[PDB]
RNA sequence: UCAUC
């Protein structure tokens, strides 16, 4: 863990390719967050995801290429509101 | 991992 609790806004997620780049807040560099990584999903959404321009808080890490965030959440770890792109239940 | 579901 390299930072702990960032905010960031999700610049984009593809929820088909299951990824996509968070924007720092506080140092406004991108960060890479997959799929797997998102610790609250919308519980009113299918498939995991976050949404383009949503404010997430997580956790920075040394990815495979570049740095990646972990844990991501909602602000003060509420769920996420998820991708348009993801069917709601 | 810069995509364009």
């Amino acid at each position: 863990v390299l930072a702990t609790k960032v905010l960031g806004t999700v610049k984009w997620f593809n929820v088909r390719n299951g990824y996509g780049f968070i924007n720092r807040n506080d140092t406004k560099e991108d960060v890479f967050v997959h799929q797997t990584a998102i610790k609250r999903n919308n519980p009113r959404k299918f498939l995991r995801s976050v949404g383009d321009g949503e404010t997430v808080e997580f956790d920075v890490v040394e990815g495979e290429k570049g740095a990646e965030a972990t844990n991501v959440t909602g602000p003060g770890g509420v769920p996420v509101k998820g991708s348009r792109y993801a069917p709601n239940r």
